[PDB]
């Protein structure tokens, strides 16, 4: 009956977890899925503000659920929805084996080869 | 009926919050008290493990509720209880205007002049 499990952070309709380790994007995604969760989807200004404040203590890169299959396609979340207009810019964006993915670091969002390893943030719906 | 409020982390019987800013120890304590909380008290190996993992993404110093009135006295938590034998060592420990206080940084615990500013961690009991 708790909104979120222990060790997660409850914010609004969702629960958030920082990953215990640093892995490539696909593996990061698999680990979120194992927890009945998904990689972070930043869907509003409120979400962006919450995430930026939460990572404000860290200089680490964190994978989110935003990617593009090849440099010719737009940025989409894992659910297929596009990046919300004017929410944030993806900095630093090329062709890699498994596409390009986005991470957030110091509040700013960057494009990177999905094969490289980073920490990640997972989210799932809160029990409300 | 939620164990902890939004933006806090629930762990065991308690809820934890990282401070929104960096202040001297007394002010940090006052801010925890305003939230119906207290500065962090690390009372067990389980607590230490939880806190070390939680701050593992950060190189910031965080004040906890451990202090000594002058360099001649032992380290006590705010509730008056002593530091648990063999839990951790207080590194780097002198006379300052308002005593000496302890902060945790990169998992290790350090002595510092209580007048200097740091982030802090607050805790309160979870509604279970």
């Amino acid at each position: 009956s708790a909104p979120c499990p222990q060790d997660w952070i409850w914010h609004g309709e969702n629960c958030y977890l920082f990953s215990s380790g640093s892995f490539n994007w696909e593996k990061s995604q698999e680990k979120c899925l194992s927890l009945d969760a998904k990689l972070l989807k930043i869907n509003s200004t409120a979400d962006l503000d919450f995430i930026q404040q939460a990572i404000s203590y860290s200089s680490f890169p964190f994978w989110m659920g935003l990617s593009r299959r090849n440099p010719s396609y737009p940025w989409l979340w894992e659910d297929g929805s596009p990046l919300m207009p004017h929410l944030f810019r993806v900095r630093g964006a090329q062709t890699y084996p498994s596409g390009t993915c986005a991470y957030i670091q110091r509040g700013a969002v960057y494009a990177e080869n999905c094969i490289l390893a980073a920490f990640s943030i997972c989210q799932k719906k809160a029990n409300l």
